[PDB]
């Protein structure tokens, strides 16, 4: 047990919930894990895997991101800030990917999942890039039920950090596609209160947040510290009661502990 792990344990104890953290520092490829091999509900952090899977498809179909997808009134789910503007029309796969990643649009995610042949198609892509832990079982919104002990729609912090590293900094995607994913993540609108709130302001980052029942509050980030090689950081958090409040501040606190420990 490390000093950073003990600080994370104290944060967890004061939070009332269960915290999972995985850091990869690409300066030396070392890792800091806290409950790194425990499963957590991914919620909208799973949108990264779906968008990446569509990017991979686009490597053999140059025009795929320009392909239209019909948005019908019946398609709208519980959080559709972009898709609601386009009902009875179409959005391209690029537009859907940007909406899913940067606005956390749940209808957009469902269209990505459908383009991959269902939740299992997203899982298949995870396996193809070496992630043997990730599982997507359901569509939006039920993938956010986040029931304690339920393996559906879960991963571990260790696995998600590795995957995010391979996707954004490694060679899981072609260069153009990797750059597009990074561009999308860096343009996220939802992240200022989560991991990035705990980082020095001079640093830059891209991230994808998630939230669900059981006060589940998540964030996954690729981070460029000032004068340092990039980091990948996953912070997952979930609580014992179904109607628990979101705790983005806990993710910010975890990130600050990690940053102060470098
Ligand atoms: O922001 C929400 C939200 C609020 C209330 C109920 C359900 C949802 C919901 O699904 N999303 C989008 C998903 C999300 N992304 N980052 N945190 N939550």
């Amino acid at each position: 047990t490390s000093a950073v792990q003990q600080k994370l344990a104290a944060l967890e104890k004061s939070s009332g919930g269960r915290l999972g953290v995985a850091l990869i520092d690409t300066a030396d490829n070392t890792q800091v894990l806290y409950r790194g091999d425990e499963r957590f509900p991914m919620c909208s952090t799973s949108k990264v895997m779906a968008a990446a899977a569509v990017l991979k498809q686009s490597e053999t179909q140059k025009q795929l991101l320009n392909q239209p997808v019909e948005i019908k009134p019946a398609d709208l789910v519980n959080y559709n800030p972009i898709a609601e503007k386009h009902v009875n029309g179409t959005m391209t796969l690029a537009e859907l990917s940007a909406a899913a990643l940067q606005y956390s649009d749940n209808t957009a995610m469902n269209k990505l999942i459908a383009q991959l042949g269902g939740p299992g198609g997203v899982t298949a892509f995870a396996r193809a890039i070496g992630d043997e832990t990730f599982r997507l079982d359901r569509t939006e919104p039920t993938l956010n039920t986040a029931i304690p002990g339920d393996p559906r729609d879960t991963t571990t912090p260790r696995a998600m950090a590795q995957t995010l590293r391979q996707l954004t900094l490694g060679h899981a995607l072609g260069e153009t596609q990797r750059a597009q994913l990074v561009t999308w993540l860096k343009g996220n609108t939802t992240g200022a209160a989560s991991i990035r709130a705990g980082l020095p302001t001079s640093w830059t980052a891209g991230d994808k947040t998630g939230s669900g029942d059981y006060g589940t509050t998540n964030d996954i980030a690729v981070i460029w510290p000032q004068g340092r090689a990039p980091l990948v950081l996953v912070t997952y958090f979930t609580q014992p009661q179904q109607n628990a409040e979101s705790r983005r501040d806990v993710l910010a606190s975890a990130a600050r502990i990690i940053a102060e420990g470098l």
